């Protein structure tokens, strides 16, 4: 965006928001969290027993499922549990950190309906260097100045700690929490194991097995290329199961993309081919195709998890420095104003920092406004209704031709 370039350029301004960017993205990136969120949706819908699996990949009741397939269930459950944890414990924090940026920015610069805190600080400095002002009024202005800065320092520290807490939550998402949460790293390990096993046993049984499973892998590769290529999301984030269980959820908006429409047609073709195929081909390609895509997904969850850790360590440092600079403002700078009887330079710095804060506050608001909202295993992952809309409204599950 134009605004992202403005934010870097501004990132040098004292009392301002600093470099709240991440490459060509806002430091809280709409596109990043939208993409991640797609993988999580897929996770939230994973099946954990035979009947669920059949319903999910859309396999005829008349088809037998070999026993080694059962390994799927435990790891799918863990993956699902992970997704649910993320949905409850991680993603809402991201929304909150965006809100913290909007809140601070509108507080110091003022809400567009307005005086923000920086204008109030400026006027206080006016009173401190006014010669008409008697000594009592000076002393009072100084106390008010320090108090108001103290509130900004407290909030900045709160936001700093919130960013630290996001980093901690990410480390738990990836490495587990030493309790009932298995980490993405271990989930990835087991998913790769099961993938190897099932591929050896049921993924190379015939030429058509290899052909079709390779076709699905190619579609996932292209889909992923397209996803990583599209930088700018213009719509409120929603998700779609249009591509079905072979590929997983995608951000709804990306359905417009020509390449993705091509992929939808190739998927419709696969469905036609499988639904009337020899039973073992039908079964193996649905189940293992989906599993291969889940492995690609979990790889993406891992790497983008590590990336996000780096981003929120950066944000953490930004709030630390914001608080440090306001502490300097209320002590050393304020004393200099008193000694020099000159406040104009500080006042103009506060004006300029106000404008920079407006820029990042608008980006934070935009993020929030457009973000997505919404061995037994039968008790750890009970059946829920999560996929039912998708089973009732996605083409993959249309069986009129059966």
């Amino acid at each position: 965006h134009s605004l992202i370039h403005t934010i870097k350029l501004n990132s040098n301004k004292k009392y301002g928001p600093g470099d709240m960017t991440n490459g060509n993205q806002f430091i809280i990136s709409k596109q990043e969290w939208a993409t991640i969120g797609a993988y999580i949706q897929t996770g939230l819908g994973l099946p954990v027993n035979e009947q669920q699996l059949r319903t999910h990949v859309n396999l005829s009741q008349d088809i037998s499922i070999p026993s080694d397939f059962s390994q799927l269930y435990d790891v799918y459950c863990s993956d699902k549990t992970s997704a649910e944890w993320w949905n409850k414990n991680l993603y809402p924090l991201i929304i909150k950190s965006a809100n913290d940026i909007a809140s601070y920015g509108f507080k110091v610069a003022g809400d567009p309906s307005i005086d923000g805190y920086f204008k109030k600080l400026q006027d206080e400095l006016d009173n401190i260097v006014d010669n008409n002002s008697d000594d009592d009024a000076i002393a009072k202005a100084i106390k008010d100045f320090k108090a108001r800065c103290g509130i900004l320092i407290k909030e900045a520290k709160q936001y700093e700690e919130a960013a630290k807490n996001i980093v901690t939550s990410l480390d738990q998402f990836l490495h587990g929490d030493q309790k009932k949460l298995e980490g993405v790293i271990n989930i990835q390990k087991r998913l790769k194991e099961v993938q190897t096993a099932l591929n050896q046993a049921h993924g190379e049984s015939s030429p058509a097995h290899k052909e079709l499973l390779e076709k699905v892998k190619n579609l996932k590769t292209t889909l992923e290329r397209t996803i990583k290529a599209e930088q700018d999301l213009e719509k409120k984030v929603e998700y779609s199961f249009l591509l079905g269980p072979l590929l997983g959820f995608v951000v709804y908006e990306i359905l417009e993309n020509t390449a993705v429409q091509h992929i939808k047609n190739q998927i419709d073709e696969i469905k036609k081919q499988l639904d009337s195929a020899q039973h073992d081909l039908d079964r193996d390609v649905k189940i293992i195709g989906m599993l291969n895509s889940i492995n690609t997904d979990i790889d993406n969850l891992y790497s983008q998890g590590q990336e996000a850790i780096k981003v929120f360590q950066k944000l953490q440092g930004i709030w630390a420095t914001i608080g440090a600079q306001i502490e300097n403002l209320r002590t050393t700078s304020l004393q200099e104003v008193q000694d020099s009887d000159d406040a104009d330079e500080i006042q103009i710095e506060l004006e300029d920092a106000s404008d920079a804060w407006l820029v990042v506050a608008q980006e934070a608001r935009d993020f929030t406004l457009n973000a997505y909202s919404t061995s037994n295993l039968e008790y750890k992952c009970p059946e829920n209704n999560f996929m039912i809309y998708w089973y009732n409204n996605s083409d993959w599950y249309n069986n009129s031709d059966w």
